[PDB]
RNA sequence: GACCACCCCAAAAAUGAAGGGGACUAAAACACAAAUCUAUCUGAAUAAACUCUUCUUC
RNA sequence: GGAAGAAGAGUUUAUUCAGAUAGAUUUGUC
């Protein structure tokens, strides 16, 4: 196989004369360019080893022969063999002598291997093999030259359609109609009849089935006997040439030639004649067996050629094959009337598809999808907020309505926002605010609630209508807009109350004192150090920084290489000198990262200069010097490095570094800080003080008032953060949401924005980053006391066979006191969470049923392990030292292997029993269904495009098509009123109430059954609205059931569901087998943990451990399958 | 009957449709393969600091 | 509105192992 894009960074882009290799993002043609290069021979092609069978002797030298012959290539530059280098290669290399490859070729490869000679001429041994390179290198050439932009748009002066000039969509526009999609199936079986009979072909079969390895030019010898290959060439291919020379028509051709294979005829059609003649019925027919073939060589070229076992036997059967052919055929041609559809929309009258416009379109949309997380695990958060009672979706409700009833003129509606009042549930919506929000929320004054809540709401909503109905304008940096909410002052003075500067440098105040710099520095050097650096509250991946932690660690071992200039803190106490360090890395850490990055990298920069030190000491103890910029020359470091083999590249990288922030320190003036421990005198004197600031943390972050006493405020006054944000009317609201979040959508978003970022270069989401790691710092942890109750703690636990609604009988469970303390419950994170984003009443019934719940004798185990935890990983800790850093002797005995082993095993062990009782896997669970359920609704978002396209695409003249798909029904004169599914049907049933025999299944009826039973289109409402929450009429495997059926118009995405759902559990840490039944409904025949490979490179036998329990792999497998009662 | 895709282009001589391409299209946006590095968050452990709760004993 | 001993939870910080997302480079593609 020949790689010829990916390579150079070459890529084939389609532009309207022609299609082009194109290099970077500039349109130059280097087809040329790029294919004379590939008209090479790699010599060692010529030579190989494969099989078990060799002796390793014989083996060794065959490998041998082969990185040598791996730099040399030939190819003919003007009728004269030649040869080039790849590469330098050792001056000195002691060949000796070393019938290794076809005979020919042998004479010149010796000489080749010892230098000898030129033998130009015996070069040409090798001529045969290049004509044919040069003969692929050309008919490819073509196959990109005919790949070119060929979607078009007519205006017509009137009528405004789409459609293309490939001779492929020449042949589909003839059959772009519904009406002739039955011919159109017809003239396939005609021309897969012609070419394939059933004796042959249940005897390829045979052969497919029986294979040998490389028995396959059996396969293909016999395909082309089936196709006639030799009665082709032999016997028609010149005269048909010729011929096709004399006449101008198809026509004038088949008078010429009457005995023509059919399918040597079609293909004939095909290049020559279909692009330009007047198509008739009987024209038309002569395109279809070169279809056919193409559909069935692309199947052998993907299964028998390359690649499951005996599957094949399902699509390669006569009687399946056929329909297999004949779905494909109309599944590409179903979805090139969706790209009319397409194109009419995004065409201006004179244009065509390009590469360039296709490509921004792909790209946009499918970010856009990501954000569908963000709305969809935020939306349930807010119903979480207030505990509502709708089985019905509530977005856009939060305020009352007031209407003129068709009796009296007026009524008023309830008010979501407006119940919490209603139901006397100001309180525990006042406690549920506060766990995701810190304010002090007023529950009289509604006014202010109302408005509040109703931001929360529209915020959402300005994302999830934009993204989950496919919307023709919207473009990737605007979904953040927030376009029409205007925040009201629970939100303006909260978002400015967190994002304070004075409560922000209290945060940085916060980490210098935990570090213990407060207590081991007097004050007058810390300013020093403020007045000198700048904080920031996350780091940023620079490419090739190595991490700081793995830098201190190699310290004292470097300055014996190397004129360190630092000591190290040491002390009379060991319980100072952690404590000491901690300081030291906390303020050194925060350095580097940042004045020293900037230092470093930049142009004025120490590396250049520093990094030959390294290189001179290391010839002392042959790196580049090229100059440039550090990023790319430490780069091309790399590949150096890699090249050798023979580790050494961290090392230099890890060297250019230590060596460059010391030197850094000392000179830039920060080095007084080695002496940070050192003096018993002073520290008696801050003795007090760690103890002293922590008190008043507690008492300002409760308070959050407090006057500021004035030795904190000498600190406070001279720490500086770099740049605040800016207040943001769109930040603001972006900050309502971001709280709503889960912990992993919140990282999914993150990585999603620097996507974007990266992936084009516009720095925009950079305000929003900013605040995602602000936020992302304690979003997960436990802001605030939050009270959980027993009842909702029991409906997980067996006591006595049965659940716990007592704060008496929960005393009687915990003989331990893990759960309760005996007046108050304890209070993990794991609960915290779970109050926040439990959705307690459907997970206590899918546990309920699937027999998931707490057990005294697990209580009894967690408190057993919970004893001797500490060796456990004190274990791992020290035997992992001897893995990745071991001393100058050491070996890890296979006793440390089992050691070891035994360590991570009794871990895992006490963590999955430990997560089980602190109900951590629940909240893994309820994770995995709000993804699986919002990834779900991605793929309504597709089928909602694709409608409105094949629409628009069948139907451009019918105005009122948009009607359909546009929610502002005021705006619509027909499908006045409904959704997209609704307007549809209405649409649907009207397009034909004329019909050959009643068309209709949309009956009253049957109408009536799908509704219920979420099949055909009503899928797309309960998958899209969330209606699985919170009752799950139908189940999880239901839904993707006719989710499948519901995209079963495109192919790729029809099979690409149960990918994502298989991803999706992989990603959460399980391994999932399902079955698809002839019934084609879905079960599962097994979950299990996906695996941690521990010690990865140990000659000894995988080491590795579940990522999660089997209990919980029990629970996954019956939520799937969970269904209600 | 998916996980185990899908669409486009190559047929005289170059019947090797035994070939190539695709952020172009799905996989919720940058070919896979392999190996490093890093940012962020999360789980499990320990140490120091502060805060709150529970228990036992005179 | 009494002392003195056990405990636990939360938060901050340094460190060890692991995962998930995302970013950077190298190597190579019968």
């Amino acid at each position: 196989s020949m790689k010829v894009t990916k390579v150079g960074g070459i890529s084939h882009k389609k532009y309207t004369s022609e299609g082009r290799l194109v290099k970077s993002e500039s349109e130059e043609n280097r087809t040329d360019e790029r294919l004379s290069a590939l008209l090479n021979m790699r010599l060692d092609m010529y030579i190989k080893n494969p099989s078990s069978t060799e002796t390793k002797e014989n083996q060794k030298r065959i490998g041998k022969l082969k990185k040598f012959f791996s730099n040399k290539m030939v190819y003919l530059k003007d009728n004269t063999l030649s040869l080039k280098n790849g590469k330098k290669e050792n001056i000195d290399r002691e060949y000796s002598e070393t019938d290794v490859r076809d005979k020919k070729n042998f004479a010149v490869l010796k000489k080749i291997y010892l230098n000898e000679n030129v033998n130009s001429e015996e070069l040409e041994v090798f001529r045969n093999d290049i004509k044919k390179k040069l003969n692929k290198i050309n008919s490819l050439k073509y196959s990109f030259e005919k790949n070119k932009a060929n979607y078009q748009k007519i205006n017509e002066n009137n009528i405004e359609k789409v459609e293309g000039k490939s001779k492929r969509n020449i042949i589909y526009d003839y059959y772009r109609e519904s009406a002739k999609r039955d011919a159109y199936v017809s003239n396939v079986k005609e021309a897969f009849d012609k070419l394939y009979k059933e004796e042959d072909i249940a005897k390829l079969v045979l052969e497919i089935e029986n294979l040998t390895k490389l028995e396959k030019y059996k396969i293909r010898e016999f395909y082309h006997e089936i196709i006639g290959r030799k009665n082709d060439k032999e016997n028609f291919a010149k005269i048909i040439y010729e011929e096709i020379q004399n006449v101008n028509n198809m026509k004038e051709l088949i008078e010429k030639v009457p005995d023509m294979s059919e399918l040597k005829k079609s293909q004939v059609f095909y290049k020559y004649y279909l692009d330009k003649e007047e198509l008739n019925d009987k024209n038309i027919k002569y395109a279809f067996c070169h279809f056919v073939e193409i559909e069935m060589s692309q199947l052998l070229k993907n299964y028998v050629y390359k690649r499951s076992n005996d599957k094949i036997k399902r699509i390669f059967e006569y009687q399946n094959l056929k329909k297999l052919i004949e779905n494909k055929l109309l599944n590409k041609l179903d979805t090139y009337v969706r790209n009319c559809g397409k194109y009419n929309y995004y065409l201006q009258d004179g244009e065509i598809a390009t590469s360039d416009f296709i490509a921004r379109n792909r790209q946009n949309e499918a970010f856009l999808r990501n954000i569908i997380g963000v709305s969809s695990v935020a939306y349930f958060s807010l119903r979480n907020i207030l505990e509502t009672e709708n089985e019905n979706d509530i977005t856009g409700r939060m305020r009352g309505k007031t209407v003129k009833n068709n009796k009296g003129e007026e009524k008023y509606v309830s008010g979501e926002v407006d119940k919490i009042y209603n139901e006397n549930k100001k309180n525990e919506v006042k406690e549920n605010l506060k766990m995701f929000y810190s304010y002090d929320f007023n529950m009289d004054n509604k006014n202010e609630i109302e408005d509040f809540f109703a931001n929360i709401d529209e915020a959402i909503s300005s994302i999830r209508h934009g993204i989950v109905h496919f919307n023709l304008e919207l473009e990737g940096k605007d979904i953040f807009a927030f376009k029409n909410i205007a925040p009201s002052e629970i939100s303006k003075k909260m978002f400015q109350n967190e994002i304070n500067e004075k409560k922000l440098k209290l945060k940085i105040f916060r980490q210098l004192n935990s570090a213990n710099v407060f207590r081991y520095l007097e004050k007058y050097k810390i300013l020093n150090y403020l007045k000198r650096t700048r904080f920031e509250f996350v780091n940023k991946n620079i490419p090739f920084v190595p991490s700081f932690t793995k830098l201190y660690s190699r310290i004292d071992d470097l300055k014996n290489s190397l004129g360190i200039y630092w000591k190290t803190p040491k002390t009379n106490d060991d319980n100072k000198t952690k404590e000491i360090i901690d300081a030291q890395i906390y303020l050194l850490k925060n350095i580097y990262y940042g004045e020293f990055l900037n230092y470093f990298m930049s142009n004025n920069g120490n590396f250049f200069e520093i990094s030959k030190e390294i290189i001179e000491l290391n010839k002392n103890d042959f790196e580049d010097i090229q100059e440039k910029i550090p990023k790319e020359y430490l780069a091309n470091i790399q590949s150096l490095y890699m090249i050798n083999a023979g580790d050494t590249y961290i090392d230099f990288i890890q060297k250019i570094f230590l060596k460059g922030f010391m030197t850094y320190l000392a000179n830039n003036g920060r080095l007084s800080l080695i002496y940070i421990g050192s003096d018993e005198e002073t520290n008696t004197s801050l003795a007090e003080k760690k103890q002293e600031f922590d008190k008043f943390l507690k008492k300002y972050e409760q308070n959050n008032n407090i006057k500021i006493p004035y030795e904190i405020n000498e600190f406070l006054r001279e720490i500086k953060l770099g740049n605040i944000l800016k207040y943001t009317e769109r930040l603001n609201m972006f900050y309502l949401i971001l709280k709503l979040l889960n912990h992993k959508e919140l990282t999914n978003l993150k990585g999603s924005l620097e996507k974007y970022q990266s992936a084009n270069k516009e720095e925009a989401f950079s305000d929003q980053l900013e605040l995602i790691n602000l936020l992302n710092l304690d979003n997960n942890r436990v802001t605030e006391d939050f009270e959980l109750e027993a009842d909702e703690i029991g409906k997980f636990l067996d006591f006595n066979g049965n659940k716990v609604k007592d704060n008496k009988e929960l005393k009687k469970f915990d003989t331990n006191k893990i759960y309760f303390d005996g007046e108050n419950i304890i209070k993990h994170r794991a609960f915290y969470n779970i109050k926040k984003y439990g959705m307690l009443n459907l997970l206590e019934k899918i546990a309920d049923k699937a027999g998931y719940k707490i057990s005294i004798e697990e209580l009894k185990k967690y408190s057993n392990k919970k004893n001797e935890i500490e060796k456990n990983h004190k274990m791992q800790e020290n035997l992992h030292r001897k893995y990745a850093r071991p001393r100058k002797d050491e070996k890890f005995t296979d006793e440390d292997y089992e050691s070891y082993k035994q360590a991570i095993e009794n871990i895992e062990e006490y963590t999955h029993l430990k997560n089980k009782v602190e109900f951590n896997e629940l909240n893994l669970l309820q994770g995995l269904l709000l993804r699986i359920l919002h990834r779900l609704v991605g793929y309504t978002s597709i089928w909602e495009r694709d409608l409105r396209f094949r629409l628009k695409g069948e139907f451009p003249e019918n105005q009122y098509i948009e009607e359909i798909f546009n929610f502002e029904n005021k705006k619509n004169v027909k499908y006045k009123g409904g959704q997209i599914v609704e307007k549809y049907i209405k649409f649907y049933k009207e397009l034909h109430q004329n019909d050959e025999v009643k068309i209709n299944k949309y009956s009253s009826a049957n109408i009536k059954v799908l509704k219920q039973e979420k099949k055909d289109l009503y899928i797309a409402n309960y998958i899209a609205a969330f209606n699985y929450i919170p009752h799950a009429e139908i189940s999880l495997l239901e839904v993707l059931e006719n989710l499948r059926k519901l995209l079963s118009y495109d192919r790729k995405l029809k099979n690409a569901v149960m990918k994502s759902v298989v991803d999706i559990l992989k990603e959460y840490g399980f391994v999932a087998t399902f079955k698809i039944g002839a019934d084609k409904k879905i079960g599962i025949q097994t979950l299990e943990s996906e695996k941690i490979v521990h010690l990865k490179n140990l000659k000894k036998k995988k080491l590795m451990t579940d990522r999660n329990s089997e209990e919980l792999c029990k629970l996954v497998k019956i939520m799937f399958e969970y269904k209600m009662e």
